[PDB]
């Protein structure tokens, strides 16, 4: 017997979000976790293109917190910058006026120093954005049966049954990462799914760990959807993998009545493919039942504006970089703890963008807004994995790692692969962030950004 799959709440759209800790159960033992309006993880907001909803947050917590809309075009004020602490038992209200295409982006706790600490303990939600076209086109539809949210993470506990997390150095230099994986909270679940197709919308909520998807017979995938929402056509992949923070949505064919796996499979990335995970391991099963869904792979989903010329944009340069005793120091650890398959294939302000730690009262730069920019963000000199994730903006990647992107990469993205070559993205931001509420872009290997991988930025007109 398996579980079976948990699904969020999808919150049809004023909304409170409270954050609070409670407890969850792994493998028959207890912990303590953090959840917005439960336990663990949280809801799925549903929020539609030109229409507006307040939330309010209300931190439960003993300690302060903030909350990153990731992948939402918002103005700088909505994650609020610096200005975006609540302080435990505070409260803090937004609103939101989507006004970009149809997608499916969450929210988890950002703040600098914490961030991998507090999604460690639980925190994250979902957000569904809809618009008039994406409802035309008579996909799986039905949350929760025909159309269902992934949220996989692992993570890793004491002998107490306490999830075991620590910023050490060894983590500071190769990310937290651990034996136990989860799908919406669950160990290797189980989902009845009807005859016909399945939309997965996925989601790598780990920490530091990437991931590749495929099924256990290898069926394709048809990706339909990136971070920043529809391709303009399906895209047929065997494997999907899938960065830290990165969303896909995919359908997949349920075709007969023999059960399957989702499964993720091995990944080059420095601690990754360490036991269970140097060999594919299951996400969760996906067993058949014999009543119809009339969701379609559609021909045709959306349409991709025409990449401009590159001519006279703004080129700007980013370079990261790990502090060398950093990279010694926890490298050695990891190859004295796990051997040789952690290669198959002051430490607080030691990870950088252009020679500095993130300040979170010092801006970078201005960007300009409502025009183009060229960012060219380098991880040349190490040999880590950092996704790159900037605020206020779904863009177009021109370059990821020094080749150019693969066709389902090559639509609306906040993320960006960087790892040991060059990556070049086209972005545009449409919403204003002053410095009291500067944007943000990062790694999103979440130790890395929590020791100083991280700028802020300002946009103005
Ligand atoms: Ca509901």
């Amino acid at each position: 017997e398996r579980p079976t799959l948990p699904i969020p709440d999808l919150l049809t759209t004023r909304i409170q979000l409270t954050i609070g800790a409670g407890q969850s159960t792994f493998g028959g033992k207890t912990a303590t976790t953090w959840g917005y309006n439960g336990n663990l993880l949280g809801p799925a907001v549903k929020l539609q293109r030109g229409k507006a909803v307040t939330v309010d947050i209300y931190n439960q917590l003993t300690e302060e917190t903030t909350l990153h809309w990731h992948g939402l075009e918002v103005p700088g004020e909505v994650d609020g910058g610096p200005q975006g602490i609540i302080p435990p038992g505070g409260k803090r209200s937004v609103t939101l006026n989507v006004d970009q295409p149809a997608a499916t982006c969450w929210f988890h706790p950002h703040q600098h120093g914490k961030t991998g600490r507090q999604v460690a303990m639980g925190l994250a939600g979902l957000v569904v954005i809809e618009d008039d076209e994406i409802l035309k086109l008579m996909l799986p539809k039905q949350w929760g049966i025909d159309d269902v949210p992934v949220i996989v993470q692992d993570k890793k506990f004491s002998a107490d049954g306490q999830i075991d997390y620590q910023l050490d150095v060894m983590t500071a230099a190769v990310g937290w990462f651990g034996d136990t994986l989860l799908t919406n909270g669950a160990i290797y679940p189980q989902h009845a799914a009807p005859r016909g197709w399945l939309r997965l919308r996925l989601l790598n909520g780990c920490n530091a760990r990437s991931l590749n998807f495929a099924t256990s017979d290898n069926r394709p995938l048809y990706v339909i959807a990136s971070d920043g929402g529809l391709l303009p056509e399906p895209v047929k992949v065997s494997e999907l993998p899938v960065l830290m923070g990165e969303r896909f949505e995919v359908l997949v064919e349920v075709n007969d009545n023999k059960p399957f796996d989702l499964v993720t499979l091995p990944v080059s990335q420095m601690g990754m493919a360490i036991a269970p995970f140097d060999k594919p391991h299951p996400v969760m099963r996906i067993q058949p039942i014999a009543i119809s869904a009339s969701g379609a792979l559609p021909d045709t989903l959306s349409s991709l504006p025409a990449l401009p010329s590159l001519e006279g944009l703004t080129v700007r340069k980013l370079q990261l970089s790990m502090d060398p005793i950093l990279d010694m120091m926890g490298m050695q650890m990891l190859m004295e703890k796990y051997g040789d398959q952690a290669m198959a294939g002051d430490f607080h302000h030691a990870n950088k963008i252009n020679g500095q730690a993130f300040d979170m009262n010092k801006p970078m730069f201005a960007a300009a807004k409502g025009q183009y920019e060229r960012w060219v963000i380098s991880g040349v000199g190490d040999m880590m994995l950092h996704p790159f994730h900037i605020h206020g903006t779904q863009f177009r990647i021109l370059s990821e790692n020094g080749k150019p992107p693969a066709a389902h990469r090559a639509g609306w993205k906040d993320t960006v692969k960087v790892e040991g070559n060059v990556s070049e993205v086209l972005v545009k931001f449409n919403h204003d962030a002053p410095k009291e509420h500067a944007y943000m872009a990062h790694c999103h290997l979440l130790e890395h950004e929590d020791t100083g991988m991280m700028l802020g930025f300002t946009v103005k007109d």
